[PDB]
């Protein structure tokens, strides 16, 4: 009896980089079903799926759209052994930009997908798990999940979301026998500039194309390599008593701390907007 | 001139009482627009008005739904001065039950009032006081906001995703003279139990039922007036420096230091299943 794991959103980085890890695993323990928002993107995950020697049946794909509680309910019942083991909510949207420049419909689809659609997903599969006493749910966090980054506004609010609907579940399923974790990763390897200066003023447009010069050079520095990433989410998976949260790295544990000796909140911003703006 | 307020959610509780608070105010310092989801409902804001004698002039009501980026607009040009001093981002949805019971548009639409209704309003308001470089903008916040709470996995999810909005943009907001804070609130007085058995499972069942007495208790122990939350955004406003974050209550503090002191949150989720759980 292998552990069957769901994961969304494995086109490409985590996601992908996690569904290879556990279906190429020496041990062949693992069953994955690698969820996909459009099916025609499968192609990296299967050449990935081959460098590794994935056995055969150790790999399926299924197509899965977080926004549309229909394609999680079709995907549900295409899990030939009628049990998920192991949830992996992964699929997410970034968005970068002025707040006063984001579309609405940038603004939503962000919430829907990355909020609303994790909530698709417990209600879909949580149930099962609840009834049968067991079952792991490892959801892909974000360093912004946990502190505030500019320009970054609406991702850290979906990011932020996530953090509180999952530490409200895990305080009700302390003793269920199922366990939530929060896997908090930093930076990964995995509109027009008319539009945006015509939706902003000058200042915030100047301010913009310093953070993505800061940005680029943070990115640089602090990538993880996805398999790191990955088997983060495999040591969560071996823990007899998993925790909340675990950090892909100690980098901006620092900044955690020095944020929360402060409950007036704005020692953090003056680090933040120093670290970012010179 | 007067301190240019506008302030949604007026129909009721926080908004009503901050409204009449500050444009009853001897010195008549402030001019209140008091914005309202439906205009009809307008009825027990000028009863409360009129109890405290607001002279003419010193409050105004204009129609707002934080769901519909055309009526946040034709709100804004009712501004007669051509500015807003302080910006009161207080429209609000709760929800509560086990998640799996909820339905998906309930949990939709409390994103869509709480988190991009407040994105809404400060896309459009937010310019201005960038070009002007000054203004400031409170939030209601909550300490559900802070730390997750059982059984309001999507209300946490949504006052969460508040901060990371509101920190993120406190970041760039800095040297634009621009400042934001966030209102932290404990409680506030303000199915069948076979339709939430069948949702669910036996445990949670369970869980429920004894979350919702627990629930009772609290907010007959520690849940303040309105018009006490009402004076802490007061203090806000009329703050020289004004903080990230303004406490109502410091009630929570010690299950907010158990939380920080242990970012795995394990010392969290077990210290809060014991506190609602006994
Ligand atoms: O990993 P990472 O941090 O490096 O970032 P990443 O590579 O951008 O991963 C995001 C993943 O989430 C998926 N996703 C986006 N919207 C989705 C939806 N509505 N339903 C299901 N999956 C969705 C993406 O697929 P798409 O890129 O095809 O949206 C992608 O596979
Ligand atoms: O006590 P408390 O102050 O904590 O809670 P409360 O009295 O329920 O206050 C919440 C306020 O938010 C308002 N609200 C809800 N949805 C809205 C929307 N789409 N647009 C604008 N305002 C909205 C409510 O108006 P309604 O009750 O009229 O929705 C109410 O005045
Ligand atoms: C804002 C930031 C640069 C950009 C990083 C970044 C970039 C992309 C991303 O998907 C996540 C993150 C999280 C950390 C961010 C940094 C923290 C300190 C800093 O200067
Ligand atoms: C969960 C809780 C009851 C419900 C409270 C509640 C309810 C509604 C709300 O807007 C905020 C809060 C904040 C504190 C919450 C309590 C902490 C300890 C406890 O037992």
């Amino acid at each position: 009896a292998r552990t069957v794991v769901l994961i969304t959103g494995c086109s490409s980085g985590i996601g992908l980089h996690l569904a290879v890890r556990l279906a190429s695993d020496p041990s062949q323990s693992f069953k994955v079903y690698a969820t996909l928002r459009d099916l025609k993107t499968q192609g990296r995950l299967w050449e990935a799926a081959r460098a590794l020697a994935c056995p055969p049946g150790s790999l399926e794909t299924l197509q899965l759209d977080v926004r549309d509680s229909k394609s999680v309910a079709a995907a549900r019942e295409r899990v030939t052994e009628g049990r998920v083991d192991v949830l992996v909510c992964n699929a997410g949207l970034g968005l970068l930009g002025p707040l006063e420049a984001l579309g609405e419909d940038a603004v939503a689809s962000v919430l829907d997908v990355n909020v609303v659609g994790t909530v698709r997903m417990l209600q879909a599969f949580l149930p099962d798990m609840k009834r049968r006493g067991s079952g792991r749910v490892l959801v892909t966090g974000s360093v912004g999940g946990l502190m505030g980054l500019p320009f970054n506004d609406v991702y850290c609010a979906s990011k932020f979301a996530l953090e509180g609907l999952c530490e409200s579940l895990a305080v009700l399923l302390l003793p269920f026998g199922v366990h939530l974790s929060l896997i908090e990763c930093g930076p990964v390897h995995t509109g027009s500039p008319e539009e945006v200066l015509d939706r902003t003023d000058i200042h915030t447009f100047h301010r913009f194309y310093q953070y993505l010069a800061h940005s680029k050079q943070v990115f640089r520095e602090a990538a993880q390599n996805p398999e790191e990433v990955a088997e983060v989410f495999l040591t969560a998976l071996r823990a007899p008593k998993p925790t909340l949260r675990y950090f892909t790295t100690e980098r901006f544990l620092p900044l955690l701390r020095m944020r929360l000796d402060d409950p007036s909140g704005s020692n953090y911003v003056t680090a933040m907007h120093r670290e970012v703006f010179g």
